[PDB]
């Protein structure tokens, strides 16, 4: 629906399932196993990956497309600060995962825009 300010949430449902179907996506499904790599905390303040972002959707505790938004952005930057080169295939992974995320997020944001200036502001 045109100015459909939860619009959002299906898709960014939709956008999650194609990124877990993604064979780029495999390092980034599941939170990193902190016992078994245990630096990663040493590294990364605020871990994240797409089965707490898809269970966060899920539960309804994003408030905003915005807000999925940064917890993905974070996988990616989080993925940059582990990886120890641009030569790591882990990295390249999280490249090209990212590019499509991006090409994606930005309608729905646009989106989400105009459909709350709506929401806020009409007199229907
Ligand atoms: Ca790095």
């Amino acid at each position: 629906m045109s100015y459909d300010i939860q619009a959002w949430k299906k898709q960014c449902e939709e956008l999650l399932n194609l990124i877990f179907q993604c064979e780029d996506s495999e390092p980034f499904r599941q939170p990193v196993d902190l016992l078994e790599y245990p630096d990663y905390r040493d590294i990364i303040d605020t871990p994240m990956d797409f089965a707490t972002v898809r269970e966060t959707l899920e539960a309804g505790n994003y408030e905003s497309p915005m807000e999925l938004c940064k917890d993905v952005r974070l996988i990616f930057s989080n993925s940059k600060a582990y990886t120890p080169s641009k030569r790591s295939r882990i990295y390249s992974m999280s490249l090209r995962l990212s590019a499509f995320f991006e090409e994606h997020i930005s309608s729905v944001l646009s989106d989400y825009k105009s459909a709350l200036r709506f929401h806020k502001r009409n007199t229907i």
